[PDB]
């Protein structure tokens, strides 16, 4: 029961890799679950569908990963602890780039899609302006931009910079370099006056 | 003839504004530039067509407006000089929101689309770290980071961050403050050391 509804899942990220979602088909992700295909129409609506869940469960994996975070604080600088920070959304949604590719183009023409990031997208960004409050409250931030302003633009840089590596655009920062030119560009505009 | 064509850009602006390309129907261009089907068909292969060049003429003339800036310095701080340099891109694109929009979302379906958004991504990240070099070697600006990783990831920003604020996208920051925002971590992921 939920073996098949797993089984599905795995077996659409799997083809994810090898092509986008509008060259898989329904009878595609039934075979590769070893169901038939009103079976796999009972577990899911649609492929579409298929692709929202894959999503959700990646999202909700970085989101908890950073609540874990935020109740253990690392006992590092401030520079170290913004490179934590970054490193669960590079290493989440780098450890499921065909699921993250896919998510990103479904957001073109799935409400569900958008709707999906965005809820996550403003919880993220609302996190990371209430830490620039609290630095600027000890006194280890100046106070320059609205926190929230400067967040937002953090944050959008993040997703289309990590996403541009990912997918290896032209142009875009190699992966292994990514980490640190996010980090570096954090700090500095976060605790530069 | 050059004017039919002049028309049917201007049809194509114009309802870009109202609704999205798959809503527009070559019928819808012919219509509103005063010509037949045919006589469409002989100006532009395609309503895609129309968008790409369209989109050619937006991303030109931030282009040029970008070189005329390059040889004509603003005598100004280090702040206004930047400031002025992605003020071009916050008037041009602003100016041609829909164009912008429509455009970016071809990207998905366009290898066309995608190449020339590319092709001058990668021009304004070389001249971007061109200038940073410059002042690295003036003394103005330490030298942290790789000049065009930085520069690749200034440029992503700004791409994602003005896109969200003109499309009014949420979350976004809001279009008034924009240009300040991406200034701030312009000037100080680039001279904060
Ligand atoms: C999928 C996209 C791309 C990746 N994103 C991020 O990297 N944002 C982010 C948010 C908070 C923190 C903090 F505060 F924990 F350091 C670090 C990074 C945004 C979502
Ligand atoms: C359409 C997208 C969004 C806007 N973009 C920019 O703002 N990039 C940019 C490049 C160079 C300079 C400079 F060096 F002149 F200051 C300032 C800004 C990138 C293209």
């Amino acid at each position: 029961g939920d073996d098949r509804e797993l089984a599905i899942l795995a077996t659409a990220e799997n083809l994810l890799e090898d092509r986008p979602l509008a060259d898989i088909s329904v009878d595609d992700l039934a075979k590769g679950a070893g169901i038939s295909r009103p079976t796999f129409y009972f577990y899911f609506p649609s492929k579409e569908a298929v692709l929202l869940t894959l999503l959700d469960r990646v999202v909700n994996q970085a989101d908890m990963a950073l609540q874990t975070l935020a109740e253990n604080p690392a006992d590092t600088d401030r520079e170290n602890m913004w490179r934590t920070g970054i490193n669960v959304f590079f290493e989440t949604f780098g450890s499921h780039k065909a699921v993250t590719r896919a998510g990103q183009a479904a957001r073109a023409t799935s409400v569900e899609v958008a709707e999906l990031w965005s809820t996550f997208m403003q919880k993220w960004i609302a996190y990371t302006a209430a830490v620039i409050d609290a630095e600027r409250d000890r006194g280890a931030a100046p106070r320059t931009l609205p926190a929230h302003e400067l967040a937002t633009a953090l944050n959008l840089m993040n997703e289309r910079t990590l996403f541009a590596s990912f997918a290896g655009e032209q142009p875009s920062v190699p992966e292994a370099r990514v980490l640190d030119t996010l980090v570096h560009i954090w700090v500095t505009s976060i605790y530069g006056e």
